[PDB]
C-alpha cells in the first residue's frame, strides 16, 4: 500500500 509521513 501507499504511505505518507508528515513530520
Ligand atoms: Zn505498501
Amino acid at each position: 500500500g501507499s504511505n505518507q509521513n508528515n513530520f
